[PDB]
């Protein structure tokens, strides 16, 4: 079997990409937000406290004939940023751009934080990290893809993010049209849960490449591009007028100001991040001071290879036994 799927930026800064997924029977569409970061499918329900749903499409279980509680299991996921989920957990009929999964576990939200409630186009996550980071207790559940692998041509998803456009998954095939060149395959450890890889090095604009290793995780989830304070003060210098603002919370540069692109590479291929793809826009609306879209690692403790990297890219997730990533330019 094979799955395919658009997925569509959330607004103008491509802050995040939602994609629609059939839950139950009849099937309940929600756009949910493919997060290779992370490992459950949580969504916003019909048991969701009410004060904290504000425009999203809830899941209702009672309403699906194929949904079963799944009896005594719960699940709490604490983000990177702080943000948090909780809830039950019910298995469903699962589908993504045409591939079912039967037995899925839906992870009911009971609870969200307001960083959530305020995202009324998220309606919910599902994970794509490996199913040993999956919050369901006391009997940990597997992912959608981990659920959907065996049945797949290819034990395979592809992550295809547009800039300032739509994109797509794909699910059990390669879309060799998708992409130009070759696709570079450089080796996962799955050791901390996570698609987590080593760069060969960076360059900044016309710069010379540097050869340095930069172990990170591959995070569709995330917005933005977070490496070593020395790679990205070496990025910022080359833009005048660009600083590190405590008060903002990274570094911000002028709105007038032409960003040059970042390399980044994989084995012996390089992947170019146009600078355009780097500027997130006006700190608040009008001001004349952007938020750059490359941030230190320094304060999360891994670096993270978010949404500004991958959608320079087409993206392959390879989930045979070694896992493995794949990067072409496109
Ligand atoms: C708060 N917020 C809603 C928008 C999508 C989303 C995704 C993640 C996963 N990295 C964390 C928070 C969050």
């Amino acid at each position: 079997s094979t799955g395919s799927a658009t997925t569509t930026p959330i607004d103008s800064l491509d802050d995040a990409y939602i994609t629609p997924v059939q839950i139950g029977t009849p099937a309940q569409t929600l756009n949910l937000d493919f997060d290779t970061g992370s490992s459950d499918l949580w969504v916003f329900s019909s048991e969701t406290t009410a004060s904290e749903v504000d425009g999203q499409t809830i899941y209702t279980p009672s309403k699906s004939t194929t949904a079963k509680l799944l009896s005594g299991a719960t699940w709490s996921i604490s983000y990177g940023d702080g943000s948090s989920s909780s809830g039950d957990v019910y298995t469903d009929t699962v589908s993504v751009g045409g591939l079912t999964v039967t037995g899925q576990a839906v992870e009911s939200a009971k609870k969200v934080s307001s960083s959530f409630t305020e995202d009324s186009t998220i309606d919910g996550l599902l994970g794509l990290a490996f199913s040993t980071l999956n919050t369901v207790s006391p009997t940990q559940q597997k992912t959608f893809f981990d659920n959907a692998k065996a049945s797949l041509d290819s034990p395979v998803f592809t992550a295809d993010l547009g800039y300032h456009a739509p994109g797509t998954y794909n699910f059990g095939f390669i879309d060799t049209t998708a992409y130009t060149g070759s696709i570079t395959y450089t080796a996962v450890s799955t050791k901390q849960g996570f698609w987590e890889w080593t760069s060969t090095g960076y360059a900044v604009g016309s710069g010379t490449f540097k050869s340095t290793s930069i172990d990170g995780i591959a995070d569709t989830g995330t917005t933005l591009l977070y490496l070593p304070a020395t790679v990205v003060s070496a990025y910022w210098a080359q833009v005048s007028g660009a600083k590190s603002s405590s008060s903002v919370g990274g570094y911000v540069f002028p709105c007038s100001a032409t960003l040059p692109s970042f390399t980044f590479g994989v084995g012996s291929a390089r992947i170019v991040i146009p600078g355009d793809y780097i500027d997130f826009g006006p700190i608040s609306t009008g001001s004349s001071s952007c938020f750059g879209g490359i941030q230190s690692s320094a304060g999360i403790g891994i670096n993270i290879f978010g949404d500004v990297a991958l959608k320079a890219a087409f993206v392959v997730f390879n989930g045979a036994t070694t896992p493995t990533l794949g990067f072409a330019s496109k």
